[PDB]
């Protein structure tokens, strides 16, 4: 039996598909990959998760380690923070860092913005994600705090993808895509151990960001997650 | 270049300028398929006069995943800005013969088993080989398998057949060290890819789709269960 | 004894005086069924709200063997001395509740999977438990499974439900030493029995029938193949 | 779709089903089982199968070991050779041994008779089965040499049954049913070895044969297959 039926799409879905194709026809997107060893983050979460819950009443997750390491890399290379506006053919630098965090709730995808990430620590980031996660869950999430982001983390790794290519939020110039954590054999010190590792991806605008600047950017995020004490040093 | 190659390059650029294509990857352990082919390949040839291959395991697992999530089966027609659902499953199979690429269609995959799929591929493989393959059975597919793995590519990005919304790309089988149970074994594994339309399919629905194909090839008894 | 027990003992002796019953035995290794139930019982309960048991593996393997040899599906009617073939498969399942034995019928087993069989047994098990089980759905079966193995019998001889021609009797699962690959392992194995009508079914056709049920329980991936 | 169609059975199948029910309503059938270790037969076939083919142009099988051991047990206990005729209520002894051998060909079951088994050896039995097997295969098998048997071997073991109950050929009083050969663990000498063993069955008439005489009969067949040198001795 061969049955097909035409259901229509509303005017809201019209604009979402319209903005999506404008993001590809504007900027020349490329993608680069790397690989992060997640051993120093898990034992940080293994021994300090109990004193964190007693003192702050929050959960200690992986997400706050990637947001704080992203603000570290952006303030070193400001060209990734930049945006090309094709109205006056201008290059708009910024001096503030607002990282948008895609948190997929039951309803669907929402992308709220964490404001002024430069001065925070892991305790401040965890407050911001938790209470704003409750806002969008019961649908009280405003429009005015969903725009103006300068960089975007995309957790598509809570479902188990190995690696993949993300899509740029069109008022920005780059996006980081984190993925699932698997145990794979690793050659460390000339021996074959098993360590939990993650593939990461970075989709960047090649009109603005150089091919070597995107590699150095993603290599700097790796150094601040394989060893989070670099945030206190250089 | 002739006028036929004019239109092929024309349709190819229309597929990129219409839909916003992205790609996601995963990895399948092919151990339960090979020992199925190791002990049952002799009773299969005596009883059916066919060869037992890898291809029929991917076609049957693809019809299983499509009937669970019908949004991958859908197509956006930009004529009336419509979303066309379908209730039938027709998987197109790219079988590269000596002449070149051909993409015939297997019709109504929902009711078949491995024996029915193997008949359909084998006799239609002989049709396109000696060039008697009609035009009327090359269109209307809803999903596409692309075996580019008979040449030895590690992984790569496929291209969407433009009346469809997704495509699966299988690749070469290599022996790589695998951490299973806290120990380092060697098991034959395959990288797979899924190129999807981001206008229609969500970013989390493409991951769940390819994760469901993996469960029906790492353990083919799920086709009898849920 | 009441007039109901009069007729039950009357029908029982008519089943012996009509057909020439014989019995044949075999032995099934239940290792591939238990690890199927070991890893998929949690995703089965979350997605279907049912329990994953042994019974649905024997009902689906019985419909596989009957559609290959239709002579076991046949019935001799001695009214016109006729041989009545059938093209449908209705397996009767004896489910001993607290009240006693009841034999309801599962209709049209050819198109089902393990999920469909488990729905049919579970909700109809609740009907006969609280005594709302109708008469109209207790007759017309073509084959019968008899679980007398929930009490711990080793093996034994069942009795044919008189409008049918064969009956399968499953039994208890014990761990016994097994010579596999030239070594002595311990594996859970079951004895099975098949009581058949020798007027209709040949002596070699009953052996081939029970050997085919064994192949679809020692390896349940044959249901996807030949 | 529920379709059923009535195809009739011919007048030949009428009588076969008629004779079958007369065999149950006449004699009180019981069944007893035992177990034979087939190790001394297989190494007899392992070393002498080449000199047997060169000198006789025949194949050395399992069947001739069971036919010769059956004529040995019948000439020791003549009561199994007997037949009760209910015409004059008589007990008919016999002094000859004619073993019927059911050899299932492609066409179906046929039961020809081997005549005068008392004087033969393994070479004579193998000639009789082989050339008469070719007769019934191309359908030249006469009627006059299918009746008058006194005992019956039933090879239902070429298909792989474990054990089962056979049916008595109605002019006889007993039937032996051999089965498949499997490797099972065996406690021999206080140790657990693996040896190829066969289950056998004997369906007997309890009107004539005693319950202890059927056990002693099947125990005597076992001794002449576990050790075939008893045929030269006692």
């Amino acid at each position: 039996l061969r049955a097909e039926h035409r259901e229509k799409m509303n005017r809201m879905r019209q604009r979402i598909a319209q903005r999506l194709k404008e993001a590809q026809n504007t900027c020349a997107m490329l993608t680069t990959f790397n690989e992060i060893d997640m051993s120093n983050i898990q034992d940080m979460r293994a021994r300090h998760k109990e004193a964190f819950l007693k003192k702050h009443n929050l959960k200690l997750g992986f997400m706050s380690a990637f947001v704080k390491a992203s603000a570290f890399a952006l303030q070193e290379q400001p060209v990734v923070n930049a945006v090309i506006d094709d109205t006056t053919k201008e290059v708009v630098y910024r001096d503030y860092i607002d990282i948008s965090v895609a948190v997929a709730t039951p309803r669907g995808l929402v992308v709220p913005v964490i404001r002024n990430v430069e001065t925070m620590n892991y305790a401040d980031i965890e407050r911001t994600i938790s209470e704003l996660g409750e806002k969008a869950r019961k649908n009280e999430l405003a429009i005015e705090d969903m725009d103006g982001g300068t960089f975007t983390i995309s957790n598509g790794g809570v479902f188990g993808s190995l690696f993949g290519t993300p899509i740029i939020n069109p008022p920005q110039s780059a996006i980081l895509g984190m993925h699932a954590i698997v145990d794979r054999p690793v050659a460390v010190g000339g021996k074959v151990e098993i360590r939990p590792m993650m593939y990461v991806a970075l989709t960047y605008d090649h009109r603005l960001i150089d091919g070597r600047e995107a590699v150095t950017f993603l290599r700097k995020i790796k150094a601040a997650v394989e060893d989070p004490r670099v945030l206190l040093l250089d």
